[PDB]
């Protein structure tokens, strides 16, 4: 299966201000707990977060082209999921590169970077949130 998939949100410029700030707290702040410790707090504490509204979902619609996300829905938001052990448990829809994206309770979105991605449409900022997705300690 494919190990980056993107998916995109609209998000209003308030709200991205906090969600960026939030992240970045994580990152350096939950996830070296995480990364270092294999602190089973940080873990919890990162999927309360859920920085990317996708705790508990089960067939969360994704891309593995950016573009598509960006043509399609011209996101503010993008969130990047970096999957190497594949515990998304992806599955191809269709529009070939749409799949299909289920979360486990234990596995996390970590997130590990916050960047700039140019501009939407609109004029907005565009930011990509990286994560990658981790089992329980």
């Amino acid at each position: 299966p494919p190990t980056r998939l993107f998916r995109g949100l609209n998000l209003s410029e308030e709200f991205t201000k906090g969600l960026i700030d939030q992240a970045n707290a994580m990152i350096a702040n939950t996830t070296e707990r995480l990364f270092t410790d294999h602190s089973p707090e940080a873990f919890k504490q990162i999927k309360l977060n859920d920085l990317s509204k996708m705790s508990g979902r089960t067939n969360a619609s994704t891309t593995t082209e950016i573009k598509l996300v960006k043509e399609t829905w011209d996101s503010n938001v993008i969130f990047e999921m970096l999957d190497p052990d594949g515990l998304l448990h992806s599955k191809q829809v269709g529009t070939a590169s749409a799949f299909s994206v289920y979360l486990p309770e234990d596995v996390a979105l970590v997130p590990v970077k916050v960047t700039l991605d140019g501009k939407t449409q609109k004029g907005e900022n565009r930011y990509v949130f990286t994560f990658v997705a981790v089992k329980s300690p």
